[PDB]
């Protein structure tokens, strides 16, 4: 095909900047288009089978409902590895849910599915600041064949 | 800020009652407000960096779509660590999805996003009994700075 | 009860064809009804407590929003363990989301919740080919008591 056609709202192309393998799992640090950084955690088995290595090109795939949005950390530090700061670009409201797209510094867009109550409570609006919070274990990797 | 403002429908404050670290991951057992217990699984790296320890205060964050609802286990035992029993308090139906809030014994409320077909099939209604089923690996932790 | 009543759209009965335990986690390979294969990853603790073994009957539970749909891999290989190919049987559109059901070869049906934009972009329609992509870590297991 011309590309990979997958339902996930967020499919990023990038280059591995680091590969950190343990005996069970491996942490893959990816440098995205705009300069944004995204970490993924995959099994050791996958790191070997996909032939991962620093410097190789990969795709990182994150479904919309897996992305949490945060506006005020209030000093808290979280266990999720990926905290990407950006500005709200688009909100489309559904019945219970809504789709929010943030623009990150560098130009990458990330899409989150949250409740319409969350949009309301967070005060989201075009231009508002917010961070996308993604567990590295919720990032699926792809490698070209 | 006055608090942490995050999209997740479920943000619980609690105290760590146990910390169980292995070489890869760590199990964090949290005692919530009402007496409810919730287990989270985080990387070893996070357990060290966040300075986790039994007796310390934490926040546990669970997105709505990550909570499954069960009414009849029919004798089955599941691999998910958190099975919290409660009574239905609120259901708001959307187009395909719905938001269900359960009250747990002690007073904590938990919110789940499920399909409207699931609500129908389960026979959910105010006062019905049901359990929230949450994998401990789907619980994100926060620690005050 | 007559069965297990749980919200997840996908609850499959099967027999364990392989059990692969490591020091942290265990991979459980399940042979489903129609001949379809599904892999689950659970803690070692659960594999021991549930008394898992090859040849035993289990239930595998996957929430709808945890299933990604793919139509053209374009040569890419992914880190998710489960790539199940099938044909679209039913789509019900909501406001922002939609529910897609695929029929797999053998007769098993799998349901995915994706955005209505994904349905549009993928060109989904009754009879179209598509694969369900599920991380083995997003499969919850149940064992009869
Ligand atoms: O696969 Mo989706 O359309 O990001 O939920
Ligand atoms: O609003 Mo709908 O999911
Ligand atoms: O971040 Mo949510 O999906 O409003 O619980
Ligand atoms: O628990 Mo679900 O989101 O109705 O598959």
């Amino acid at each position: 095909g011309s590309h990979m056609k997958i339902s996930a709202r967020n499919v990023f192309k990038g280059t591995v900047s680091a590969l950190k393998e343990g005996a069970v799992n491996a942490e893959v640090d990816i440098l995205l288009g705009g300069g944004d950084k995204l970490a993924a955690v995959v099994t050791l088995e996958s790191a070997r089978s996909l032939q991962l290595a620093a410097g190789k090109e990969v795709v990182a795939v994150v479904k919309a409902p897996w992305v949490l949005l945060m506006t005020d950390s209030s000093g808290y530090r979280l266990s999720a590895r990926n905290i990407l700061t950006g500005t709200v670009k688009t909100i489309e409201t559904g019945a219970v849910n809504a789709e929010v797209t943030l623009a990150l510094q560098g130009g990458t867009e990330i899409t989150s599915m949250v409740t319409k109550e969350a949009v309301a409570e967070l005060g989201l609006k075009p231009g508002a600041s917010a961070s996308a919070v993604i567990k590295a274990s919720n990032v699926i990797l792809g490698v070209p064949a």
